[PDB]
């Protein structure tokens, strides 16, 4: 393909929740462009990453159900172990720019991830929108401060 | 490392208004990164572009003083005459990603312009923040719908 469309749903401790739209991913000469067509989100910047597993299912951790835990960690085929954002090749390949949410809860602003070059790199993985933001660092909080997983979609094929 | 710090000031019909912070420009392997440290803006997305002239002063047009008119138009060394945004090399080279302003009126979210590669490409030009947004197209409104010029900073 030259584009793909990822449906995004809210992540619940019990499974999958409300559909909040889709994200269209296209290839550009500068990398992958993520153009959201979403609603249902808190205004501001949200952590936004490709995660390793093609699942948005919840999982148990320290006694409690965690929404979208089965998506696994940030996509990291080079096993860097480091959350350094979309502009640093020393960290997770799955680190995308923060998702920008408008005051009415829609997300429309397009996001360029220059380190990703082909839609093939997304196949068999998941897209994640977090409750918190992303300062592209593991300091002062791990994983950019994204925290909990709010919405999720699977890229199959 | 080599970075530029561009002070940004409100643009008024009578001249230059109050400072609203600065934008730090850095070079990355993927292009220039504009990291804003601004305040005093309306929440939302603002048209954000490099303009040709190293001035932010106002000027008269069709009988009215226009804020920051002296910056000229969008930087366009290839004379494309088209506004197509930061990801499309068929339009103005000066087209940057829209400036993201938080609910409290501050701008902190960093913006990558992949088509710009060296800080030297910004010397002798200006950075412009518009009142309106930017849909990276000349339709439905020309120049992405940025409209009037709200704040501006000279580089060199
Ligand atoms: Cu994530
Ligand atoms: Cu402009
Ligand atoms: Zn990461
Ligand atoms: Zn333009």
């Amino acid at each position: 393909e030259n584009t793909l469309t990822v449906k995004m749903n809210d992540a619940l401790s019990s499974g999958t929740g409300e559909n909040i739209g889709e994200i269209t991913v296209s290839e550009t000469p500068y990398g992958l462009l993520f153009t959201p067509h979403l609603n249902g989100l808190t205004p501001g910047i949200h952590g936004f990453h490709v995660h390793t597993n093609p699942s948005c299912m919840p999982g148990m951790k320290d006694g409690k159900e965690v929404p979208a835990l089965m998506a696994g960690g940030h996509l990291d085929p080079e096993k860097t172990g480091k959350h350094l954002g979309p502009y640093n090749d020393k960290g997770h390949l799955g680190d995308l720019p923060g998702l920008v949410v408008n005051a009415d809860g829609t997300a429309t602003y397009p996001l360029l991830a220059p380190r990703l070059k082909s839609l093939s790199e997304l196949k068999g993985h998941s897209l994640m929108i977090h409750k918190g933001g992303d300062n592209y660092s593991d300091k002062p909080a791990p994983l950019g401060g994204g925290g909990a997983r709010f919405a999720c979609g699977v890229i199959e094929k």
